[PDB]
């Protein structure tokens, strides 16, 4: 598809079996998701932004399903207000801006 | 152009004569940009990222070009930890996203 940017780049995400919306974020380096339990070990990060930083566990080798394509790689878990989806998976999918 | 995801997609722009780097963040409604002064008057908006809200200096009407493209329009002034192009400038340059 060819998304406009009019509105909020909200897509339908699949991740640990659950359907989210998700926003297509050129701006976040790694794909960050809102409280939930993921399978495997995990460690902790800290990432930055506006308003400052907050602490996520990060999972490594996480499938996500974005807007039915599948993608593999570090998904970041913690409290942040809306998914993200980011550019360590955005590039898997193919996603480029144009102008 | 076409940019790929692979790296930050920063780019260079110009405001008030000066050479900034920004962020094309499709992650972001609004254009915010680290302290500097702009001509005419401001408002006060208060905006929230990953690690809650800040308060910015909103100018409105701000001439702009972004990557050789013009734009005029809103601009935040304030603490953020890099310059962000947000949806409301990526639009007037013709900006979409596709995969
Ligand atoms: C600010 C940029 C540089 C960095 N972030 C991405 C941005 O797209 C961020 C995404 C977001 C939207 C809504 C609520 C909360 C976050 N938008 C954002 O702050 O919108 C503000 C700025 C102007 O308009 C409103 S991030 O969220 O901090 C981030 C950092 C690291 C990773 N790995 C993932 C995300």
């Amino acid at each position: 598809p060819q998304i406009t940017l009019w509105k909020r780049p909200l897509v339908t995400i699949k991740i640990g079996g659950q359907l989210k919306e998700a926003l297509l974020d050129t701006g976040a380096d790694d794909t960050v998701i809102e409280e939930m339990s993921l399978p495997g070990r995990w460690k902790p990060k800290m990432i930055g932004g506006i308003g400052g930083f907050i602490k996520v566990r990060q999972y490594d080798q996480i499938i996500i399903e974005i807007a039915g394509h599948k993608a593999i790689g570090t998904v970041l878990v913690g409290p942040t207000p809306v998914n993200v989806i980011g550019r360590n998976l955005l590039t898997q999918i193919g996603a480029t801006l144009n102008f």
